[PDB]
């Protein structure tokens, strides 16, 4: 399927144990997509002071369209030293590995895969 319904655990930035997916734009997009498939991906909502507490390159989920079955359609955009790789809509948050942190909420998304 071109899209997959996922329910992403929303994590507090200070709880996150593994603060990024790797060391290059290509690696972080690769690893984010693998963790999304494996159900091992969390979401951190972006506010003042969040991104400097995480590791670059960043992987964002961004709204790709204006919401089947409650699931917002999203795609992945990576960022490294102020350059983004991809073009999409509003940020829903930054993706991180999930390794058992307790979430505060779930974000229903339809991921363009």
């Amino acid at each position: 399927k071109t899209h997959v319904q996922l329910s992403l655990p929303v994590l507090q930035v200070r709880d996150v144990l593994v603060r990024g997916f790797g060391d290059s734009v290509e690696e972080v997009l690769s690893e984010a997509r693998q963790h999304l498939k494996d159900g091992t991906c969390g979401l951190v909502e972006v506010e003042k002071g969040v991104l400097p507490q995480l590791e670059q390159p960043y992987v964002f989920i961004k709204r790709s369209d204006a919401a089947p079955h409650g699931h917002v359609m999203v795609e992945l955009v990576a960022e490294l030293e102020g350059i983004q790789y991809g073009r999409s809509g509003e940020t829903l948050g930054v993706l991180v590995p999930h390794v058992g942190e307790i979430p505060v909420a779930y974000r229903k998304v339809l991921l363009r895969k």
